[PDB]
């Protein structure tokens, strides 16, 4: 989307960086990288304070948001809204 890129690139460092992440199927269910939800969402709501400033938000938990990417990209776009650039290059 405006910036999905960034979120599976972002997301996919965490993970596996040595890997391109847009080399990888952003269209599958990231529900098996359900290790973010936990681990890596403690930090990510850390560090979203910690760089954007923007509250965790963790009042409310939804275990279906990451039934897809596209679902986080959503997300992300309306807290925030980077710059738009093609997901494909
Ligand atoms: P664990 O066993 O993974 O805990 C499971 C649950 C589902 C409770 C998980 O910890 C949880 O709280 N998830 C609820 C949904 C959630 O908070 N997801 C965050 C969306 S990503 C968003 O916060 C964000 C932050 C930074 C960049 N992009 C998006």
């Amino acid at each position: 989307m405006q910036h999905a890129s960034v979120i599976a690139q972002f997301v996919v460092e965490e993970f596996l960086p040595d890997v391109a992440p847009a080399d990888v199927d952003v269209d599958l269910d990231l529900v098996d990288n359900g290790v973010i939800d936990s681990l890596g969402l403690l930090k990510v709501i850390a560090w979203l304070e910690d760089r954007f400033g923007i509250a965790a938000d963790d009042v409310e938990l939804s275990p279906e948001h990451f039934r897809s990417i596209r679902s986080i990209d959503a997300f992300v776009v309306g807290a925030t809204t980077p710059p738009v650039e093609a997901k494909l290059q």
